[PDB]
């Protein structure tokens, strides 16, 4: 129980009632530092722990694909916590109003939440802080090393973050203690009803193809804590060996496929790292994978935490802003609208195939995501419009979207964040370029195109 994982958001007078874990980013019962710390505080206070989750008014900004994935997981999660005699309460509405009222109505003693560096979570925290008078803590349950501990500032390159993060692994990479149940069960609607009404409100915006059939295929990723663990186990046993060599080949399914579970916190990345470390396979594949789930994932939290404008042009490095500004008035070879990008109606079949994989499976292959976002920059009127188009499509259709990895990955692609300068080109400037011919030299683009008609 390392105290460096928990931060005080507001000191107050501890009440004589239950400790409330405001679950948000880490929707799992196992390997959850936020829930474990909440249980430890409740034990010291001779009081039980409860879990509250807020179903917010912003689910209508995404799709059925993300809403169902999350709620099906929460249905399984409610059963798991019940076995630990830990009740879960699901509120519908604004977390500022709903959690303030819950704290007062249930006489909460202490409030705990998990850590997310996203703007919308900071918005909720501000409203909640002004509506309560009990202590308020946040716990980094998503990163192996607490975000505010790994670095005290924005890191501009992976190679300046990698030694810092690795130097702290011996202290923060540790096993998880078992979640102890409440001593006795203590003293707002069913999840299937909230799922039905939510789906009914999202249906007019469901992504469809010409014959009114739904585009999304929900059988690619089963949601939930139990399914995440099987995905992790299959990756280590069947795919980890070839990951180093085939991670950039979109015609092979050699990625871990963990990002939807990681995004919703249905599995702990620290759990994955522990299991990968103790697995014996190709050391280069182990190094490459750990680089992605440790360095690149946690530097994305670092990017959003230390850059208030992480989703804006202003957070790009100066060399990239000056380069993109110098080519603002370059004639673009193509300009597509948001609707043409969305439907996959560009002149590029590779880009079109990547958009179709996004539309059908909700998870674009990691390599084509780089090509996909860089062409948006190339075929947009300005870098600002490219940012907004890329964020729109990513957050609307990616199961792992609305995520620090998304804004950091898009800022890498369009603005060179966590990248370096390359040869100067028109339109794109010194931003790393990815040509259609370059992709043909790295994988069989025809198979990828044919797979997503
Ligand atoms: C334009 C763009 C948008 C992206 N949007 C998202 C997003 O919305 N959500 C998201 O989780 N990732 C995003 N990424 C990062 C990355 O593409 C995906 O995480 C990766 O493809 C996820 O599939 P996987 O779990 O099977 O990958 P794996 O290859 O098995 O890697 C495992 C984990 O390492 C992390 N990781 C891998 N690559 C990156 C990266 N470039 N940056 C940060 N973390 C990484 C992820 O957590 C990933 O789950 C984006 C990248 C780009 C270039």
């Amino acid at each position: 129980m390392n105290p460096k994982r928990i931060r005080a958001l507001k000191s107050g007078k501890q009440g004589d009632g239950p400790v409330v874990y405001w679950m948000s980013r880490d929707q799992r019962a196992e390997d959850n530092w936020a829930l474990l710390f909440s249980r430890a505080i409740a034990k010291e206070a001779n009081v039980p722990v409860v879990v509250v989750f807020c179903l917010t008014d912003e689910f209508l900004e995404a799709g059925i694909r993300q809403y169902e994935f999350m709620l099906k997981g929460l249905q399984e999660l409610e059963v798991s916590l019940s076995r630990k005699k830990i009740p879960s309460f699901f509120l519908r509405g604004d977390p500022g109003e709903k959690i303030s009222r819950f704290v007062k109505d249930y006489n909460a003693g202490t409030l705990v939440t998990d850590f997310s560096p996203l703007r919308i979570k900071n918005q909720w925290i501000e409203k909640v802080i002004s509506g309560i008078s009990i202590p308020f803590f946040e716990v980094d349950a998503h990163n192996v090393v607490p975000c505010w501990e790994a670095s005290q500032k924005h890191e501009y390159a992976a190679h300046t973050f990698r030694p810092k993060l690795y130097a702290l692994l011996p202290e923060f990479l540790e096993e998880f203690p078992e979640l102890e149940p409440n001593s006795v069960t203590p003293e707002v609607e069913t999840l299937s009803d909230v799922l039905e009404t939510g789906v009914k409100a999202l249906l007019p915006e469901r992504a469809l193809l010409k014959n009114k059939d739904p585009l999304f295929e929900p059988w690619h990723f089963e949601p939930g804590e139990k399914a995440a663990k099987k995905v992790m186990e299959s990756f280590i046993a069947d795919r980890l060996d070839s990951y180093g060599a085939l991670r950039n080949d979109p015609t092979k399914n050699m990625l871990s496929n963990l990002s939807p579970y990681l995004h919703f916190g249905q599995i702990s990345s620290q759990r994955v790292v522990l299991e990968v470390e103790k697995a014996e396979s190709n050391p280069g594949s182990k190094k490459a994978f750990l680089d992605e789930i440790l360095i690149w994932k946690e530097i994305s939290d670092n990017f959003c935490y230390y850059n208030p404008g992480y989703d804006g042009f202003e957070s790009f490095p100066s060399w990239a802003k000056e380069s993109l500004n110098a080519h603002r008035n370059d004639v673009r070879s193509h300009i597509y609208t948001l609707e043409e990008f969305e439907a996959g109606k560009t002149h590029d079949p590779l880009w079109n195939a990547s958009q179709m994989e996004l539309l059908s499976t909700g998870k674009m292959h990691g390599y084509t995501r780089m090509y996909w976002a860089k062409k948006i920059l190339e075929w947009s009127e300005s870098p600002e419009k490219a940012l907004e188009i890329a964020i729109c499509l990513n957050d609307r259709y990616e199961l792992d979207g609305r995520d620090p990895n998304g804004y950091a990955g898009i800022a890498w692609s369009i603005g060179g964040v966590h990248d370096r300068a390359w040869g100067e080109r028109e339109v794109t400037g010194k931003i790393r370029y990815m040509s259609y011919e370059g992709c043909k030299r790295k994988f069989d683009v025809k198979l990828y195109i044919e797979k997503y008609s």
